[PDB]
């Protein structure tokens, strides 16, 4: 098993429903040609995950005020909730490329907005640390985490056109579930 | 020549988040010194293309009913004078977000967009009546269609590809920026 993964077992039912997705998809003109475009991305991301998630770390590890959010109450890393954030992240770069889009996956995403927000924070791996993780960030790692596809994107010998296709489709994908993950941060009736 | 409703430099409240929040978010989305050069740069391009550029964006905002209701008054009409300032003031932001130093004057005018779309002030700079708010997932979510529609007027002058990515991965960046921004009014008070 992966710890702490629980895609299908979510104790809520998401707030948006399959209307609201619709319509989310069409505000980020996310089609079925995306559709084809992000499965394909997995295919190639899906055996590069291991230097995919090291650049990842690299990023977060490299900016005191980001690698914070991992921290222990003393100021130092927790190691062993990197680590496991780590597998969850890991498979969340295959749902994003293999798994319908549909209640589950709402089911899940709402899940994954709830954990980066202090209403289950800190509860998957039972560890303690900060608190909650300032939305303000969230919608800003859009960018870091679509610059960091990008070149494994390339990789697999693809060509411009479907590379770049691929990196759009990453886009869009990455940019819905950001906004679906606001939910538990915004003022209610404000979504 | 004033632009109505546009009040830059002087809104009447200094934002909550200051030059230290901007530079750490600033980091967070890998914007440095070398995307203010190419944010430069993409404003000497799409300048003179501004008309065409909004053109696309209003087409894109009017080609689904639950995007375009942001502008419509309550007879589910668009209001054609609400659109038609808010035209303008894009426009400027275009210019703004390509020339102006992202400092506290820049800093207090994201708090004042932020404000307008969220239903603090909504409405209320060119006094029409319309939908209440805008709901914040449509914020995130257009940050996608506002780096698409500038992609190809990026490539118009002539530029070649890797500068066209330069200029481009650095609207993306300052889109970005701005829209995290603008959550400050969406978001509970003390998880922003
Ligand atoms: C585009 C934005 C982001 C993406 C795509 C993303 C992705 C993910 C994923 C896939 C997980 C695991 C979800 C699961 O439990 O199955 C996760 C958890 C986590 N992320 Fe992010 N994340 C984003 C923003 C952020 C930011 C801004 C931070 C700040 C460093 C951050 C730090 C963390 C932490 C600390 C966890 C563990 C939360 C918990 O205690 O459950 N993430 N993220
Ligand atoms: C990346 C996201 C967005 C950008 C860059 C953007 C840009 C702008 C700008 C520059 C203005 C004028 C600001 C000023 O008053 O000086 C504005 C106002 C406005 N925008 Fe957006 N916008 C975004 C999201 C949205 C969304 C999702 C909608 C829904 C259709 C929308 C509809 C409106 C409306 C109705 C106004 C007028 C608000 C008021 O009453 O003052 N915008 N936007
Ligand atoms: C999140 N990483
Ligand atoms: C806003 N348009």
């Amino acid at each position: 098993k992966i710890p702490g993964y629980t895609y299908g077992e979510t104790e809520n039912r998401a707030p948006f429903n399959l209307e609201d997705l619709k319509l989310l998809k069409e505000a980020v003109m996310f089609t079925a040609e995306d559709e084809e475009y992000i499965q394909k991305a997995g295919e190639v991301l899906e055996d590069q995950v291991e230097e995919i998630l090291d650049t990842w770390a690299g990023f977060v590890g490299s900016h005191p005020h980001l690698l914070y959010y991992f921290t222990s109450p003393d100021g130092t890393p927790n190691e062993k909730y990197l680590a496991a954030v780590r597998k969850r992240f890991s498979r969340w770069i295959l749902d994003t490329s293999n798994r319908s889009y549909d209640q589950a996956w709402l089911d899940y995403q709402y899940e994954i907005g709830l954990r980066h927000h202090r209403t289950k924070k800190n509860q998957t791996d039972n560890v303690e640390s900060v608190p909650n993780i300032g939305y303000r960030y969230l919608v800003a790692f859009i960018y870091p985490i679509t610059a960091t596809m990008k070149p494994f994107l390339a990789r697999k010998g693809h060509t411009p056109e479907e590379v770049e296709k691929m990196y759009q489709a990453w886009f869009k994908a990455t940019t819905l579930q950001v906004a679906l993950w606001s939910y538990p941060y915004v003022k209610y009736g404000d979504f």
